[PDB]
């Protein structure tokens, strides 16, 4: 088997081999980059997704949110607190202002250790769920606007024609802006793109050890699994690098930089932060490989992660035992 020992693997297509999407997805997989969970592309150097991103401005952040914690440093919960409207613009000059700008480090590991350190005691505000794309209608390869869907995969695979769509979506981020412990809706692909700024560190649960991440988390936040058979569904619970290592929790991390594609596999756990002012555009995607993740994917029931209407198709065709249930918890 190929990747036995899990690491996240990272590739330099030419621009040849950046021509069919699905072909190099499957590449990777044939070298086991889904086996880390997480993968890394750097695209051709003749590559580009837009001319520039001198005119970005004016897009409008309509609902910010400040990320505020509880716990303790390195086992903690974040609420989203809503917040006025404001455009990139505003929201740079937010993120570099004296309150929110990165500190002083000399290198990544350094901020790494700031940020586990420190991430608690400050409320940073995220641009999140943004639907859209910088990506030029005129970029051909890897445009993350331009992928085939998730309802025509499901349709070629299965033969079963659905209701949905399946759009990019865009994030602002500023220094210590968190994306807490999940793996994807119905436990899908995803695929980011980082545009523009400061890097975003990664941490990663190869997914043929997601319930040994999920044990701890049931253990270390007790009430919340109580109340909820799946509350990681619910993207609020953080765990330190340090707490995985102390509980034997096999992961990897990576720090991702301007211009660089990371993918999500199916059912791999992730989690990370931004290094400051940055702006990422992601999306989920699926390949034939993905239907029986599809099929097995834990589902939240409770109330707390209401989803995009296009999911419905996916829980109605692939769990029809759970469907009921969960349509309620949509409501
Ligand atoms: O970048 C973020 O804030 C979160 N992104 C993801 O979880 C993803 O691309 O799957
Ligand atoms: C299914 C289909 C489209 C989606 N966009 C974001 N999550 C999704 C799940
Ligand atoms: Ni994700
Ligand atoms: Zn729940």
């Amino acid at each position: 088997a190929q990747n036995p020992n899990c690491n996240i693997m990272i590739f330099h297509p030419t621009k040849e081999e950046f021509n069919d999407f699905d072909k190099y997805i499957a590449y990777m997989e044939s070298q086991g980059a889904h086996r880390a969970g997480l993968a890394k592309i750097i695209p051709p150097k003749e590559w580009k997704a837009r001319e520039t991103y001198d005119n970005i401005s004016e897009i409008l952040i309509a609902t910010p949110l400040q990320q505020v914690a509880s716990g303790r440093a390195g086992v903690f919960t974040q609420y989203h607190k809503k917040k006025k409207a404001m455009t990139v613009g505003e929201y740079r000059h937010l993120a570099n202002s004296k309150k929110y700008q990165t500190p002083p480090h000399q290198n990544f590991e350094d901020l790494e250790r700031k940020y586990w350190k420190n991430r608690i005691y400050n409320s940073p505000i995220y641009g999140a769920d943004i639907s859209g794309s910088l990506f030029d209608e005129n970029t051909k390869q890897w445009n993350l606007g331009h992928l085939g869907t998730i309802q025509d995969l499901l349709e070629k695979e299965c033969g079963v024609v659905i209701e949905g769509v399946n759009t990019p979506y865009l994030y602002f981020g500023m220094w210590k802006t968190t994306f807490a412990w999940h793996t994807e809706d119905m436990d899908l692909y995803s695929i980011n793109y980082l545009h523009l700024g400061e890097p975003k560190t990664w941490y990663v649960v190869p997914p043929e050890h997601g319930q040994r991440l999920e044990r701890l988390a049931r253990e270390l936040f007790p009430g919340s699994s109580r109340g909820c058979g799946a509350f990681l569904r619910h993207k609020v619970a953080l765990i330190s690098p340090t707490v995985l290592k102390e509980n034997g929790i096999p992961f990897n991390r990576i720090t991702q930089e301007a211009g660089e594609f990371m993918v999500t596999f199916p059912y791999g756990y992730h989690a990370g932060f931004n290094h400051g002012f940055n702006c990422a555009e992601a999306i989920n995607f699926a390949t034939p490989r993905w239907i029986d993740y599809g099929k097995m994917a834990s589902q939240c029931s409770c109330g707390e992660a209401r989803v995009t209407f296009s999911m419905d198709a996916f829980v109605r065709i692939l769990q029809p035992e759970r469907y009921d249930l969960w349509k309620r918890g949509q409501d």
